[PDB]
DNA sequence: TCGATAATAAATATTT
DNA sequence: AAATATTTATTATCGA
């Protein structure tokens, strides 16, 4: 397919939105965006370092840390609470 | 109430996606808008001048004229072929 | 970080 | 008397 207008953010909003208790880790947002939209199930080495790059840099994006029993990899990306929700 | 992350051509992009023709007008394309997203409700001569300035500039979306048995203001508008969906 | 794209703000232009 | 459509420049923001 070709690429969708979304950008970035608004993938990662999308992401985080449907996600159940509103929080998922990053190889969760890398899967969602693949699952629903064609377009980026190749050059994932590339948008997905675009994806980290756009979790780091922005602000409206917050990291939440795994709990002590079921740690993992990587933590639970959520929106900060002056976004909309 | 506060501002969705959704670019123009997304916010366009998504009511034209979810209307049952595919194709809508631009006071269709307003009050989608408005009727998702209550931040859209306030600043409308600023950011529907943003709208049409997106519809126009922007080949992915292609405007269709009415039939001429059923005249009004405005045509419709659809995404193009040519640019992916 | 640097190159690409979006968006704000207009005047212009078309049409009912 | 208006909604709609096109166009240009500039500022802001995105993304490779
Ligand atoms: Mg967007």
């Amino acid at each position: 397919h070709a690429k969708p207008p979304y950008s970035y953010i608004s993938l990662i909003t999308m992401a985080i939105q449907q996600a159940p208790s509103k929080m998922l880790t990053l190889s969760e947002i890398y899967q969602w965006i693949m699952d629903l939209f064609p377009y980026y199930r190749q050059n994932q080495q590339r948008w997905q370092n675009s994806i980290r790059h756009s979790l780091s840099f922005n602000d409206c994006f917050v990291k939440v840390a795994r709990s002590p029993d079921k740690p993992g990899k990587g933590s639970y990306w959520t929106l900060h609470p002056d976004s909309g929700n």
